[PDB]
């Protein structure tokens, strides 16, 4: 599995996923900075109110 | 939780998940016809070639 890692409106890059490790992951939050974005390999737990999408998929998680 | 489930282009529509569910799901496929998109609540099983995304907040499937 290849899933998508740049951080925010990065430029796109990728990441090839452990064997076996099938998800990709989006995690979406706000800084004073604005809206940020974290991508890559698995499905992570996350703090409430954190915005996460998990997807089964090559580079599904733009 | 609040999940979408109206398909593809259609009119914006939301289902009200059983109690105890937390995600909703985005399913899409291409056949004769089109993109298609199918949403609602849970993460369900999939065939191969289908592309399923699963996330954990309310109307977060669109």
């Amino acid at each position: 599995r290849i899933c998508f890692n740049h951080q925010s409106s990065q430029p796109q890059t990728t990441k090839t996923c452990s064997p076996g490790e099938s998800s990709c992951y989006h995690k979406q939050w706000s800084d004073f900075r604005g809206t940020i974005i974290e991508r890559g390999c698995g499905c992570p737990t996350v703090k409430p109110g954190i915005k996460l999408s998990c997807c089964e998929s090559e580079v599904c998680n733009n």
